[PDB]
């Protein structure tokens, strides 16, 4: 089966836009996020991947917009941001989408996190959001601002607890352009049965060919941001280089 291709759509303010590493200075916009989602629908994507980035940030929300863009989507959505409670878990999945990421809730709350694991199931991925420092694979919460330990432990415990999914970034080349982390990827899927989603830095055709090769190793699927909204390449390209 092939690689999974899902379009990002991150939201601040309505907006759709994209960050290098996540800082605030170096913020580009895109449109509407109705219209990139829509845009990307059109152009063939069976899925997007939306993300409240101002829940994500602590700093607002844009639920409203975002249940509308979901309702409006006839293919799959993944929804994130902000879900850390029984509150925004319930609202995300009442919005219709596909399935919904926690992140920071998984590092803060792991037992609730195992709880929503175990009565969700396949609708609850978890995104392990990465930094490597000097070999020192750490998590990362909060927009990235908080330590959520070591990659390895929380990554087993969340596969003890029936995990269904990961959602992978290397946060260093999110936003890059500097291409995939491929030994993460491959790291983090030999070391679990869940499928994992790749997140962060692809930049070329090249690049979604290179992540192809690990969907047999549990790569079902790669996140597409930056690349797509700079015109690095086009969506049909993608999705033909995938299977060539
Ligand atoms: N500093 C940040 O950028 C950031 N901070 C938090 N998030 C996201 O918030 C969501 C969960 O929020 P919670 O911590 O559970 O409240 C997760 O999906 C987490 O990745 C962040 N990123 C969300 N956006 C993910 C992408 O970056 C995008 O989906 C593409 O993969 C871009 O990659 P590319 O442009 O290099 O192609």
């Amino acid at each position: 089966m092939p690689l999974i291709l899902l379009p990002a759509v991150d939201v601040v303010e309505g907006r759709a836009v994209r960050l290098v590493q996540g800082k605030a200075g170096s913020q580009t916009e895109y449109g509407s996020a109705v219209d990139a989602a829509l845009g990307w629908q059109r152009d063939g994507a069976e899925w997007i991947h939306l993300v409240d980035l101002d829940a994500a940030f602590g700093r607002g929300s844009n639920h409203e917009l975002l249940a509308e863009v979901v309702g409006k989507l006839d293919v799959q959505v993944e929804l994130s941001g902000g879900i850390r409670d029984d509150e925004s878990l319930a609202a995300a999945l009442a919005t219709g989408c596909a399935r919904v990421n926690v992140g920071t809730a998984a590092l803060e709350n792991p037992q609730w996190c195992a709880r929503v694991i175990g009565e969700h199931g396949d609708q609850v991925a978890v995104g392990l959001d990465v930094q490597i420092i000097d070999g020192e694979h750490r998590l990362r919460g909060r927009g990235w601002e908080t330590d959520g330990g070591d990659l390895w432990d929380v990554l087993e415990r969340l596969d003890s607890e029936g995990c269904s999914r990961f959602v992978v970034t290397d946060i260093t080349k999110d936003g890059t352009l500097g291409g995939p982390n491929l030994d993460l990827l491959a790291g983090v899927a030999d070391r679990t049965d869940a499928p994992v989603i790749a997140s962060g830095g692809v930049s070329s055709l090249d690049d979604l060919r290179a992540i192809a090769t690990l969907t047999h190793r549990g790569v079902e699927g790669a996140i597409v941001g930056k690349a797509l909204y700079a015109r690095r390449f086009t969506l049909p390209q993608a999705l033909a280089a995938v299977r060539d």
